[PDB]
């Protein structure tokens, strides 16, 4: 829509108040013109046709409970866009400022969120397993990082490449959560997963085995479910990424952590310059070693920690 940029205020899924960038033209729309070619949020109105209607509001105030998921989708897409721009110098997911689109209230009782190839889609949850999925900044950044992967390495969504694709999304979703300093942690989806239980989450990067995911290459899932285990075997990479950052001893192998910032520089580099559509875990290891080598030198501590981390999860 063509109109005047302005700022509205609302409340997100967890009840927190925030300012959001809106556009005025008769109504106030959720259209942020301050970032790239824009961030646009749509109402799918409980249907599955996409994208739905650009979200329109009469007074620029978004405190209705129906508004909550739109507020957070719109706001967290802007925070993810800022993370990629400021930290990695990348302009939107394609690197050329592509418009970012999201639809909320997709279907009824839908317990998922996803990047479909052209935009982000978020269900409201059934209210028991999940509350509206856009309330989780790690979930929003996870889905938006799939768009980044799609335009760069192009990892196919199955078997080891799909597991890497998923791990990349959990790593950058977590790094975005630390960037916004929103009670950060190494768990995924804990702000929106099971509102009746405290403490749990969908997946853990610091201890994937907590929920039954593998944390070692010898425990990988080799069946056919979940497209060959893309959400299961990602735990091996997540654990390696946690160790590179934080350090620790895992199955007897000691890793000195080098921190989150270096972790994000090494993996962003591996992702945008060395990973290809069919890369497997062993190729991920070699891409990560080469990336740290490029950035810090072959006899740096950084290269040494990437190697120990992959040795600790059994990836050679
Ligand atoms: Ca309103
Ligand atoms: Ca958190
Ligand atoms: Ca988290
Ligand atoms: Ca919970
Ligand atoms: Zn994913």
């Amino acid at each position: 829509i063509t109109g005047t940029s302005t700022v509205g205020v609302g409340r997100g899924v967890l009840g927190d108040q925030k300012n959001i960038n809106t556009t005025y033209s008769t109504y106030y729309y959720l259209q942020d013109n301050t970032r790239g070619d824009g961030i646009f949020t749509y109402d799918a109105k409980y249907r599955t046709t996409l994208p739905g209607s650009l979200w329109a509001d009469a007074d620029n105030q978004f405190f209705a409970s129906y508004d909550a998921p739109a507020v957070d989708a719109h706001y967290y897409a802007g925070v993810t866009y800022d993370y990629y721009k400021n930290v990695h110098n990348r302009l939107s997911y394609d690197g050329n400022n592509a418009a970012i689109r999201s639809s909320v209230h997709y279907s009824q009782g839908y317990n998922n969120a996803f990047w479909n190839g052209s935009e982000m889609v978020y269900g409201d949850g059934d209210g028991q397993t999940f509350i509206p999925l856009s309330g989780g900044i790690d979930v929003v950044a996870h889905e938006l990082t799939h768009a980044v992967t799609d335009y760069t390495a192009g990892l196919i969504y199955q078997n080891e490449s799909g597991a890497i694709n998923e791990a990349i999304s959990d790593i950058f979703g977590t790094l975005v959560e630390f960037y916004a300093n929103k009670n950060p942690d190494w768990e995924i989806g804990e702000d929106v997963y099971t509102p009746g239980i405290s403490g749990d989450s969908l997946r853990s990067m610091s201890d994937p085995a907590k929920y039954g995911d593998p944390d070692h290459y010898s425990k990988r899932y080799t069946g056919t479910q979940d497209n060959g285990g893309v959400h299961i075997n990602s735990g091996i990479i997540n654990k390696a990424a946690y160790l590179i950052s934080q350090g620790g001893t895992h199955y007897g192998v000691s890793v000195v952590g080098i921190g989150r910032d270096k972790l994000g520089k090494i993996f962003y580099r591996a992702l945008t310059q060395y990973l290809t559509p069919t890369s497997n875990f062993s190729q991920l290891r070699a891409a990560a070693v080469q990336s740290a080598t490029d950035l810090y030198g072959s006899t740096s501590q950084e290269v040494a920690s990437v190697k120990q981390a992959f040795d600790a999860v059994g990836v050679k």
